[PDB]
DNA sequence: AAAAAAAAAAAAAAAAAAAAAAAAAAAAAAAAAAAAAAAAAAAAAAAAA
């Protein structure tokens, strides 16, 4: 669907084919970069599937380009700080495959802690073995396959969407005093979920 | 005991400057020789009893 979207995945990727890479100008003393798949994907997505199959020496770069939203690249006669405002849609397995709900998502996935931290969301999605809901999803994946071009009834199409998007990115909405107290509010909240006596959380507020 | 890692660690290929090596390269002027010609001195043969 997007545009500025790259497609990744886990050990594919080498660290300049992920981030930057420098060859010299053949015509002139100049150094034309190399845009890797993180600054084809500034101000889009990068999607890295597999993202707990990746490297630590690519998580790195991966995780430099999350925090300051640039890649500085010094190599082969010119230093250059390159741009990206990327953001991330990884996908991941849990270690052994299957997500254990009677442990944390730490204990759950193999992601380095300064990984995890600069994920907004985190999205776990268990198999739950229910019968109502594998004759629901039989159902719609034999729908797809029995009617392709239709069964899709998407109320506006995917161009319209990306018009639609491509302006309203350019709003920058202000939080307003209300919108203070209430965000306030709302995290006083979400913190007393953190606390003793109730259950744990996947994860720490 | 094997299963991921996580380095050496070797090769091929690249660069990448150095620092050395390699490759290009006739025409203009002169002089000497040999030949001429020219001013001067010198050496011939016609004059007469």
């Amino acid at each position: 669907f997007s545009p500025r979207a790259v497609y990744t995945s886990g050990k594919a990727s080498s660290a300049a084919g992920l981030t930057a890479a420098v060859v010299r100008d053949e015509e002139s003393h100049e150094f034309v970069i190399e845009a890797g798949a993180l600054m084809l994907a500034d101000n889009g997505v990068c999607c890295i599937d597999e993202f707990d199959k990746m490297d630590v020496r690519d998580q790195v770069a991966i995780h430099e380009a999350m925090e300051q939203q640039t890649i500085s690249i010094t190599k082969a006669g010119v230093k250059a700080t390159l741009n990206a405002r990327t953001s991330i849609l990884a996908a991941a397995n849990p270690i052994s495959g299957h997500y254990d709900r009677s442990k944390s998502l730490k204990q759950n996935i193999n992601l380095s802690a300064p990984i995890m931290s600069r994920f907004d969301l985190f999205f776990i999605l268990v198999d739950e073995c229910n019968e109502v809901t594998d004759y629901a999803i039989a159902r719609r994946i034999v729908d797809l396959h029995s009617r392709i071009e239709e069964s899709i009834d998407r109320v506006y199409s995917l161009d319209d969407i990306r018009r639609y998007l491509l302006f309203a990115r350019q709003f920058k909405p202000k939080i307003s005093k209300e919108s203070e107290d209430f965000i306030v509010e709302q995290y006083k909240h979400l913190r007393q979920r953190d606390g003793s006596g109730v259950t744990k959380s996947s994860w720490r507020i």
